[PDB]
């Protein structure tokens, strides 16, 4: 399907590290931080099992969703079903 065709961002990223596997990834995304943390996260102290959220933001969505969901990097949305 696509992603951005006629659809807003809608989706409330939250994420949900585990321990340092899951923070070496989107540790990355923070170089060219596409999205930006609520709270409370502050990237480079984060670590293991924690609790941070993100925001609805959208248009540039499908790399920040892909970079969630190919890879599963524990993010939660609380706009499913």
């Amino acid at each position: 399907h696509h992603s951005g065709e006629h659809f807003e961002g809608e989706k409330v990223f939250r994420v949900n590290v585990e321990d340092e596997n899951d923070i070496s990834e989107l540790h990355e995304l923070a170089s060219t931080r596409q999205i930006d943390f609520w709270k409370p996260d502050s990237v480079t102290q984060i670590k293991p099992h924690s609790t941070v959220d993100f925001r609805v933001k959208a248009e540039d969505i499908l790399a920040v969703e892909d970079f969630l969901e190919q890879n599963e990097l524990q993010y939660e949305v609380l706009i499913n079903n």
